[PDB]
Order: C-alpha cells, then sequence, then structure tokens
C-alpha cells in the first residue's frame, strides 16, 4: 500500500443519496451519504456520511441567515462541502449571489476546510446546461482562488437525453468528478413543468438510477425533495413512504 480527504469520492462506496432528513429512516442500508441543505444534517443514518453545506450568503430570508451562522461555527472539519444551493437563481429556494462575492464567500468561507482533508463540491447551477450561455460557474471558476473537487449538477429533466446533456456539458468543460446533489422528473423543453404522471416519474426514476450508476463520470446521486415539485413527486407523504419514493428505494436496493 501507499504511504487528503478520510471520505471517497463515491461515499461508503454507495453513489446513491438523498436530500432532506424524513428520508433517511425509509434509505438507511442503501444509501452512501445525506444532507439536508443545513451546515449539519439533523438527521441521521448509520452506514451513511452527512454531508455538510453552505446555501447561500446569508439575507434571502431568516433560514439562509441561520444556516451561514452555523457553517461558520463548524469547530470539526467536514468529511464533504457542499456549496451553494442555485446562487444563479433568484426564485424560491435558490440562494441569489452575484459571482463576485460569491466568489469571495467560497474561498474565505468553504475553501479553508480544504486543508483540513473536506472534499469540496461545487455550488449547484439552476441553469444546467444552458450555463453554456449565463456563464455564471464559468465566470465564478475563474474569480476563486480554491477550486472546487467534484462539480455539483441539478438535473430538472424527463428523458435520459437531456440527463445526458447536462452530464456531458459539465464534463466536457471542467473534467472533474460530478455529484447530482439533486435530481427531479421535469419537462424543461419550454419553461419548467414538473412532471405528474405517476407511471412516467416510475420510469423516469428506474431510467435514471440505471443511467447514474453505469456512468463513471457520476460518483454520487441524490433524489430531490426539493420545493416546486408535483406532489406525486414527493419521497414522503403524511409520514409514509410514496410509491415514488418506493420506486427510488428498490431502484437504489439493485446496487447495495
Amino acid at each position: 500500500s501507499s504511504s487528503n480527504s478520510t471520505g471517497s469520492y463515491t461515499p461508503n462506496g454507495i453513489k446513491a443519496g438523498v436530500s432532506g432528513d424524513d428520508p433517511l429512516s425509509f434509505l438507511q442500508g442503501h444509501i452512501g451519504w445525506y444532507y439536508d441543505w443545513n451546515a449539519t444534517p439533523s438527521g441521521s443514518a448509520s452506514g451513511a456520511s452527512a454531508v455538510n453545506m453552505l446555501w447561500g450568503a446569508g439575507t434571502v430570508d431568516s433560514t439562509d441567515a441561520s444556516r451561514l451562522s452555523a457553517f461558520k461555527a463548524l469547530t470539526t472539519a467536514p468529511q464533504y462541502i457542499i456549496g451553494f444551493e442555485e446562487p444563479d437563481c433568484s426564485t424560491p429556494g435558490s440562494s441569489n449571489i452575484a459571482v463576485a462575492d460569491a466568489a469571495s464567500l467560497w474561498d474565505s468561507t468553504i475553501a479553508p476546510w480544504k486543508d483540513q482533508g473536506s472534499i469540496l463540491i461545487s455550488p449547484s447551477m439552476c441553469h444546467q446546461a444552458a450555463e453554456e450561455y449565463t456563464k455564471w460557474l464559468s465566470a465564478f471558476s475563474s474569480q476563486i482562488s480554491t477550486s472546487w473537487d467534484i462539480t455539483n449538477l441539478h438535473i430538472n429533466k424527463n428523458s435520459m437525453d437531456g440527463v445526458k446533456t447536462d452530464i456531458d456539458y459539465y464534463y466536457n468543460t471542467y473534467g472533474k468528478p460530478i455529484w447530482v446533489t439533486e435530481f427531479a422528473c421535469v419537462d424543461d423543453s419550454t419553461d419548467f413543468v414538473p412532471c405528474t404522471d405517476q407511471s412516467e416519474i416510475n420510469t423516469f426514476i428506474n431510467d435514471i438510477v440505471a443511467l447514474f450508476e453505469s456512468d463513471d463520470r457520476v460518483q454520487a446521486y441524490a433524489y430531490s425533495t426539493g420545493e416546486g415539485l408535483s406532489p406525486e413527486w414527493d419521497m414522503i407523504s403524511n409520514g409514509a413512504l410514496t410509491e415514488s419514493g418506493q420506486t427510488y428505494l428498490t431502484a437504489i436496493s439493485q446496487y447495495h
């Protein structure tokens, strides 16, 4: 053996993860990792790694303020840090940060942990592969002094062709391993229309989990439990695991 992160780029050798705390009790034993958009996840699961996150710059609302303040009070080095949630968007549950402000915060507040072994995951673009035209991440990449280890994607698509478009764009541009920190069935061909048909949702979840497992560029992925998606996409409903939640669980259980 030879003479650095404690963590692997695929946490615990399981690509599959989840966003949010309510799902953990249900997915435990079949996921490598989890996060809940807080500085530290409030939930816990044996067998999986907690992933830390800095959601934003701390001014969108009092939750943004609370998360930045918790992140600055960390005294124990994260294994993994996810960067800002959709700083390129201004709509609900997006962090809405100008490039220059985000670069400075990344460098001052996230980057120092790399020295302690933390794996750095980039901010997520809401614009997906249209980041080619909006140029938020590309300008951010130019302005930061400490780069990321792992390129962070949000995939909101309704076909594997669209999923591949996103992975291709980000892999061809940066040549770094990818984490899909949120995916959802959404028709984005025209505007942003979340999928509502359960049968199409099931096919999507089964298809995308197979794609991600087989794609060596994708080192981790997580089902989105974020805001603005269809009720049929909800993983949890009145404390129960929904059909969509069960389709994800069954799909990731074929692997681990």
